[PDB]
């Protein structure tokens, strides 16, 4: 068997956010999961991923053939939920239309180094683009054209065998 840990699961499109900290994002409705890292994993690099959705065409009424550049992220709280301060995780960035199959489906996937304890994880969409602010007039809080479909994690540190 090939375990998966699943975190959660979105169904509303990822909101463009900067790193503005905890109490920034939470203020303007970014969801989020939390992850109770244990003693064993205490500053242990370990392997966090998403089914990332990209689909621009046609959505909030966008050009079906505009170039939609996107990056996604973990912003994750160096403390636990309570504090403010968050660290970026990247992986990759895609450019172009999007039609949101999904087959073509992406995969964030970034190393994660985090103290024993709560983390806050916020899931979001770096990257505004400037056809989606000059067509739809998108901005930073505002939902993206990314979904984070799942949030896992296959590392055999993090999955329950079976
Ligand atoms: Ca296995
Ligand atoms: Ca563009």
């Amino acid at each position: 068997d090939e375990e998966i840990r699943v975190f959660k699961e979105y169904s509303a499109r990822a909101k463009y956010a900067q790193n503005e900290g905890r109490t920034a994002l939470e203020a303007n409705n970014v969801p989020f999961f939390d992850i109770d890292v244990p003693p064993e994993l205490d500053g242990v690099p370990f392997s966090l991923k998403a089914r990332v959705r990209h689909k621009s065409k046609g959505v909030d009424g966008l050009g079906d053939y505009t170039s939609i550049s996107v990056k996604p992220a973990f912003y994750i709280t160096e403390g636990d939920e309570t504090t403010d301060t968050l660290i970026k995780y990247t992986s990759y960035g895609s450019t172009g239309s999007h039609s949101g199959y999904d087959f073509d489906d992406n995969t964030l996937d970034v190393m994660v180094t985090l103290s024993a304890g709560v983390h806050r994880v916020f899931p979001v969409e770096t990257e505004l683009d400037y056809d989606a602010v000059q067509e739809v007039q998108h901005d930073w809080y505002d939902e993206s054209f990314t979904t984070f479909i799942e949030v896992y994690s296959d590392d055999p540190l993090l999955t329950v065998k079976g």
